[PDB]
């Protein structure tokens, strides 16, 4: 496990990469259920830095109808909706370290369109550790985005029977690479991949989660095929054994049709994450990076993307890792049997 | 003891005599010494009262030269010295609860001037809860200030032999009486008095602690007079026993003339708080605001004056209250004998 | 210092001295300002010698006007008034172990008939370790209770100038030696002294505080004489220096007449406690037991008397020991110049 | 649950089996992740024992590349590699009670072959008191031990198709009955089992991980077969659904050929261990010895072997035990169908 | 106050001067009692260092006599008493911090034997930034130091009237210089002073406490002179007021010719100290370390020798700063009315 004093070392190394200096302010934001020991390490390590630094808590903020403990669940409302003065006290920062989990808002938008910078920080200590941000990773993701800024089409293929097409061009790349060096950026330690949205209405086919395949917040390995039929940018059929029913079941009590639309649309860039990881912790240790991000998935999501203007602003939100695809952007391959082939300069 | 219910109950009490309602913001500003019991206090009630909040924790600020733990001892810099941005975090709000002990700053000053108010409570429950702040406290001291503010000179007589001239005009009247509902406002839970400012280089005569007056931070019961003569505004000699040995060793210290200048001058009248109470306490309990208070005494102080545009910025700093005195302002006596007789409003 | 361990051991100890095993029911009292370490070493020492235990937990009462933080300084209600449920559970138990300082009150007194005992256990370890209770001490005490309660007045006589006189039989003896070992009976670990009270309206003379006696809770060795006048069981005369005035003053506070009167009377028999041991403790560590039970004092008491049936229910209270004084039995002496005498199986 | 009280206790019960008293000396070891509460119960219990104790805390140790948070998943260095004083600390004592699960090194065995004896105690305090160690289960796990050092050989069928040889006599025989009595002696409060490794290079056959089977530390109940293939020591062949891809590709990513190699063998003497228990758990409880130590079961362990001077020093390291096995010393049967038939006095 | 963050960097600053580094271990050692923020800094430090740390804790050890909560009341065993693993986990290191204020007995002298160095710790944070180690303390102190070690003679004389006369040579001048540089070397941080200790059974004269000197650990000011009388290296009279009564009280009641021992004797060479400073602290705040090392004093202790393989073992150790004086070793002027007037290179 990691020592208080490795941990403040860590923090002091992802806040350097950050830009964190003596010109600098942090403030830590957290709450009740913050990790006491990622808070200290985050106040020590930053004044360690020479920078300003000051804490903010707020206090939680609770989804009636939301399940689970994993806050990506339900995206809506947050601790600073109504609460313009702790933004504003959020605002007057450099860096923000955010340890609570704040979810994507008009509020966070307007937090970064000030400058501030935000770097989350949740998973625990260990996994913190494994996927240590480096500047490699950051030249490999930015090679990465420049690839997908210039395509038109994103497909998806497997020989377990994903067919998607997605056209693009209408909404903008993002990038996580593990830190927060630039000025209004947001990012998230660890991480290191990226995605896009497709074009309104138009995402078409099937994606097939094989065996073995991942849906988050539930953190399960699929142990029967799920079939999803998506037309027009929605899911119109979901098909399979007992994890389609429970999928079903899970997306019909939020009583809403946007629930089944796609938002983001990208892949993983980090070798450091591992597929096999999920599989050793408890749901309630966090998030799961790992799945998200590991090296060479096709990752895609569902509900709400109000983060760029889209239509839907729904509470259910899913997160699908693929394994095993070949992913295209217009003509080139980018992943191949969920190995990253393109462009060389993001390779491992 | 106090317990939490009532606690919380006491902070509901004087935060709606501060104003704080569902269209305020409060920021309850804390550091590691903090009291967590009174903190905790703060933020439920400001949400009892359908306030917004958020708390804001500093790191500690250490003066090396500095001795005790009382903090009104040594002042100079502060946690807020060149942190902007944690400023600012305080300006967003409408009402800091202070429970660090910000001491008076221009950056402190420019956080009132924005129209936020700040009240301070780092007193023990106990204390807090037998002083706790009314309407009627206010108007009485109100009733005091009016004529402080007319009044062209002050005077000091006692039996112990104090004899004490002071011309006024020059400097504010400055009032506490426990709560914080103006804007631009500060004070402090508990309080009840008032005091003002000598013109510049002006203040002449001698001040005698009798037996049982009262040094602070010093918190001792006199039990030897100490004789202090005063020309131009400043001490020039400080006569007695040991006392005075223990005293002129610790001005010493400091090293600089600074240290002997007279600051602010007034009187208090707070009934609630007693002379008597300091000896059933520790030193480290508190900063002792019954000997600051209690009704008729007459509290004078040395050292800093840049709180009000003077000259003086030296660290050193005491003050020090004596019973029975007889007060004058220009002809007219506010104390007789430490008893209140002048305005008949501000009597108990 | 104590640790754990030894703590538990020490409790153990105690709690088999008052009787406890697989038969008897303790409960322990606590509030928010009880020594965790100490309800904890109470819980494990009982469940050690097989009783059933719990813990009650009630919230702090306090006095308004009560200065410092000794609760033996103003005794009025106490967190037991208004509260019968709490009482009866209280009631249920064989044993309480009481570590938050209930005063005697009618609750308390209705606790005591139910058969129910109560342990007081508020000293911090290491005072709780110095005068860990034996039955030899037990032993001393009943000694000189037989001795009391045979007599039918109390004569006080010192070098300092006390002359006090005090007609017994209308009230009963008490004893604490430091266990609970009798149904129905409150005592305190730790003590080891025995009192009683003088007749109604009677007692008559001079009590001098000499240069080094006590008050508590002022918990201040005199520096100056102070001579207390009496007249019909009330103190009608204090004379002296400072103290003399700084006890004048918190007297008169209070506002009741009853303040006045003399309560309890009587002497110490622990030798292991120590008249010095209160200049090395700060006024928060406790009480201050050694000061009343060190061996050949007297001790005495003014305002409340409620406790044994008397007119005053008044909340000032104070204990005040003597050093060097000669005490009479009727005609026969019990301590010599501050060195008990009599009777011979009480002495060390 | 279990109480302070009753943990305590059941270290007294397990120090006293592992002869600690008066003459001895334990040394407690843990580390920021230890559980407090068991700390204080052994350090308690060892002073209640009449020993002489101290704690040592050693500094937590992250493997940079390692997953979970259980630590018998990566068995590399350790918080005492190149940490000789700390290793001496522990070589003082005659019994190091060992919280923070001190992985198999150099470093341990050195520190056991000073004399010193350690109990390991890291389950969760209900697990510690459902495998409370009693002298009778040693005395069943001696009993088959002796069979165990007179066998040539060891093999392994089941009706799934395990058909598995391991010749033996090359290494020693070790036992666990869960207390340290022995010098030199390692212990693990909660076991009651035993195994031994296969001689070099010469293991071979096939072992079937049926349906029901477990793989630590991924704790799950294989819902698929897998099979595994081992020639000269070694798996070379990993086949089956989907949990044989996820256990390819765990081993795999820590790219050492090492990690295929088959270490220890043995069976489970325990009855108070049950193979249903690890489901009634989350991940992150313990290790979860009831699934390696259930009566009948066959264990075997991949990975490292320099704990007994193996040439194999890797990280990755599975236990996996399977049920429903026959297990033969030579060609006497010592388990059938999972069932414990020999010697007779190891039998429930 | 200070923060966790700046208490950590003063450890670095402390422990570099003690040099720590990557080849060094370093041994923390704690109570239950030790501050905690004190303790995580040291390993913090220790491991930002490169050192290999570990913590020790042992249990606390009470002497069931002593009174109060300063440890150097009482100077009988200490918790490594009878603990020899302990002491062996303490040498198997390079630098021991000592959080617990382990006292000066047979096993921590064999410690420094093995060429282990220690450096106490103990007093609150601020006290310890106010007189942070400097190289320059060293310069001076060893200066002092060359000019002790040549001395024959040590004698005190006041106004006041102090006339003492100290035979030296049969032991060893020891220096406090605030850091534990040296193999087999004790300090403490905070100090600044130096001394010795007389000859057996031969300092002779009279030492007289003045108003305003100090008698440690009863922590108080002298109101009151008393006198000493030595003959033969043993006080064999004391006379004053109250003071004085209080102080043979105290010594008596350990019932002990050798409480009336002279130990050791020397002056204090540390201007960051401050002959003020405990008139600003409560009682179990620290030791006064600002008493004991203040520039210009003559400090003076009693009791226990043992240290120096001295005769007298006994507990009662009391430590007394006399101002004012003049001290001469020889005929030659050390100190002259309390000003450090020899060597020249150890004046501030
Ligand atoms: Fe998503
Ligand atoms: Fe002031
Ligand atoms: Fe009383
Ligand atoms: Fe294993
Ligand atoms: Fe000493």
């Amino acid at each position: 496990p990691v020592s208080n004093a490795q941990l403040t070392q860590m923090f002091e190394h992802v806040l350097k990469l950050s830009r964190v200096d003596e010109t600098q302010s942090v403030a830590v934001l957290k709450s009740h259920y913050s990790d006491p020991r990622t808070v200290n390490a985050a106040m020590e390590a930053a004044q360690r830095l020479k920078a300003k630094v000051y804490a903010v808590e707020l206090p939680a903020f609770n989804h009636p109808t939301a399940m689970g403990n994993d806050m990506t669940a339900y995206c809506g409302d947050t601790a600073l909706t109504g609460n313009l003065a702790a933004q504003r006290a959020l605002e007057a920062a450099d860096l923000v370290v955010d340890t609570m989990m704040l979810l994507h808002s008009p509020e966070q938008e307007q937090i970064l369109k000030t400058g501030t910078r935000i770097l989350l920080a949740v998973e625990p200590p260990e996994v913190l550790a494994r996927m240590l941000p480096t500047e490699d990773d950051k030249r490999r993701v930015l090679a990465a985005e420049t690839l997908l800024k210039q395509a038109r089409s994103l497909h998806v293929r497997s020989k377990a029977g994903s067919d998607f097409h997605a056209p693009l061009g209408q909404y903008p790349a993002v990038t996580e690479y593990g830190y927060a060096d630039e000025p209004g950026r947001w990012d998230h330690w660890p991480s290191g991949f990226l995605f896009t949205w497709p074009n309104e209405d138009s995402a078409e086919g099937t994606l097939v989660l094989d065996v073995g395949d991942i849906i988050l917040p539930f953190k399960n390995y699929c142990r029967e095929r799920i079939t999803l039929e998506i037309e027009k940018g929605f899911i119109t059929g979901i098909h399979g054994g007992f994890e389609a029913e429970y999928l079903r079941d899970y997306m019909k009590y939020f009583n809403d049709p946007e629930v089944y639309g796609i938002s983001h649309i990208g892949w993983g860039l980090q070798p450091r994450a591992q597929w096999t990881a999920m599989g050793l912790h408890d749901r309630n240790d966090g998030m799961c990076m790992d799945a998200r991000a590991f090296y060479g998935n096709f990752l895609f999501s569902t509900g709400p993307n109000t983060e760029v203007g889209g239509k839907r602003k729904t509470p259910c939100h899913l997160d699908i890792p693929l394994r095993n695809c070949d992913i295209y952007l217009d003509d080139k391959a980018v992943v191949l049997a969920g190995d990253v082939v393109a462009p060389e300069e993001s390779r491992a």
